[PDB]
């Protein structure tokens, strides 16, 4: 683990399509992860992203989330390839660093080779209240920590994505307004414009990032065919989807399909395959889980969640730490125990036993019928 | 029971996702009641807002009520959220407390530190005349009942929901009107900036409250989207549902899944499920129910009415409660009887008899063709 578990031989496959992706072979290609659910599909997607680059768009999305009441499948799908596409910009920054030398109530900074008086202002002054080198940023403040120049240059890269800019642009209970999300179709063809003449003066660069699509069976036949339209674009951003179906029908029609994909876009899939987490890859991404709610827990008390992740969710557990831990504080335990996991399992219900809830009232019902 | 009857599982279950709300632990999550029709899922959701605070916006709809004549998908929803959804303010009014003194026609108040002499319109007189201390609430009038100041100032916190506020903004008949029940959008973000001011300037506080929505499988895969996007909004209410399904279609698509929801939604639910009533906890409601409607019942009334909740319906047995007192106050009796629930009970039909309304004919007509 070097920043997720399991699944390695999946993350091997990821890491050759990311040296296509760094190629450049990869033109008009998208990702499949098939696989069942809760394996770890978008720590897959999300760590390609980070792969590319510190600072690569990443957008996750579910098929079923096209189809609202505030947007249109275009205008959802269009949102999701913006968020995906990023904006580079350099910042340059003038930076005095310098070692202080004298304050007057003036500031005389030198380095090994010059030296400057700079006037000081009121908030200056305050600020610097609060002989020894240190840095000061102009139409800003200090911080305290030289030889060359007094005023050096900093660089300081921002990635925006294209949604980013759409919102700038163009929020408050903003959900709950009553009127659609869409963005204005002007002003993102002005905004598609400015980054168009900022790129040509050399001043932005495109970054395309990362579209995750889950459950894409979800789509239909409309939707795939804009897909299939975006791995045409230079600019487009890496596609991957996911979906633990095997052949079944493409939404918008009567025809089965791998996947229900159609053909056109099953042609450029590179498909990779996820398995179940293993029972020591279980207990692993429980502990890493606890470390980060701060939660404390007995080794016999991950066994037996462990056991619980590998025979309902491995999401299903990780709610339980939250809840175990609570039962826990209440009656002011040190650190979650068997007994916490077992109230709280009984008191949260997973996806199958809620499914069949009256299966456990039947057979305590015909328990005591028996008495 | 103090406050509600039985469900003591589901309360539990409830207790623990309160202490998640409260230390913010349950960011993106949403409450799933499984369970049988009326066992007490409405009760379970009505006191988690209770428990939050004294005023905590209550909505409860059914999955069925957002699809209308009168507005759309979109509306209805928006609207069961702005209902969910609290503005408090702060009132600050003046009130003066003293120790009357002498009344001329001036009125001389004093508290344990100063005296003064107040003008008396011709209201206070007359109001006055409907040597001992009392309270005066300025621009108001008395409240017959100190030391300091004489005038102080009692704080009064005013809790209205974003609905509230839309239709102050924007009503006899309105129903039977014809045209449609919307709020206009551009009301809707003139209220959305108006609270967002008043916040900002520290005069108002927003507050989540608590939307339940039953029968939640009735919803579509659209519908299902606005709650998905909803969770991620910062001021959201706490979302609630409920079903009785296992596993169903998801409306809007052809697709199976637990409760009919899509897993996107269904990966931020906690599951928590009620289970039947007792014999004892049936009795519980029914004696309460009598009581509020001030309905005095015999010992072997209660025994009989509560064996017909637990074969009907408890929602059907509190229904014969309000026709047997009118059976028995028509017959100028003192309290209901066994005889005035048998009246009754052949008076007025369960769902399941009601769907087998010949069955009783039929029975009774082949009763008499054997004479
Ligand atoms: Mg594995
Ligand atoms: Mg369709
Ligand atoms: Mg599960
Ligand atoms: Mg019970
Ligand atoms: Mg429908
Ligand atoms: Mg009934």
């Amino acid at each position: 683990s070097q920043g997720m578990v399991g699944q390695l031989a999946a993350r091997r496959a990821a890491g050759v399509v990311l040296e296509m992706i760094r190629e450049g072979k990869i033109a008009g290609r998208a990702v499949l992860i098939a696989g069942q659910p809760g394996t770890g599909k978008t720590a897959i997607a999300m760590g390609m992203a980070q792969a590319l680059g510190p600072d690569t768009p990443f957008t996750a999305i579910a098929g079923s989330e096209i189809f609202s009441l505030e947007m249109s499948k275009t205008e959802a799908l269009t949102q999701a390839f913006r968020r995906s596409i990023g904006v580079r910009i350099k910042e340059e920054t003038e930076i005095i660093e310098g070692e202080v030398v004298e304050i007057q109530i003036k500031l005389t900074l030198k380095t090994t080779e010059m030296e400057t008086i700079y006037d000081l202002g009121t908030k200056m002054i305050e600020s610097l209240t609060k002989q020894a080198g240190d840095v000061i940023t102009i139409d800003k403040a200090t911080g305290k920590i030289p030889d060359g120049e007094l005023q050096k240059r900093k660089e300081v890269v921002h990635t925006v994505s294209l949604h980013e800019i759409d919102v700038i642009n163009s929020g408050f209970l903003a959900l709950f307004s009553g009127d659609t999300g869409e963005i204005k179709s002007e002003v993102r063809e002005q905004i598609n414009a400015k980054v168009a003449e900022w790129r040509e003066e050399g001043k932005a660069e495109i970054i395309p990032g990362v579209l995750f699509i889950d459950e894409v069976h979800m789509l239909d036949i409309e939707s795939f065919s804009f897909l299939n339209r975006a791995l045409e674009s230079d600019m487009a951003p890496v596609l991957i989807m996911a979906t633990n179906r095997g052949i079944t029908r493409i939404r918008g029609t009567s025809y089965q399909s791998p996947h229900g994909i159609p053909i056109d876009l099953l042609d450029r899939l590179l498909i990779v395959s996820t398995t179940p987490y293993s029972e020591k890859d279980t207990k692993q991404i429980l502990r890493i889980r606890c470390e980060e709610e701060d939660v404390e827990m007995s080794e016999d008390a991950y066994t037996v969640l462990t056991r619980i992740g590998l025979e309902t969710s491995l999401r299903y557990a990780i709610q339980l730490i939250t809840a175990a831990s609570l039962v826990c504080r209440k009656r002011k335990g040190t650190e979650v125990q068997v007994d916490d996991i077992k109230r709280v399992y009984s008191l949260f219900l997973d996806e199958s036993r809620s499914t069949q809830y009256m299966k456990e009232y039947q057979d305590a019902f015909l328990f005591n019928e028996l008495k």
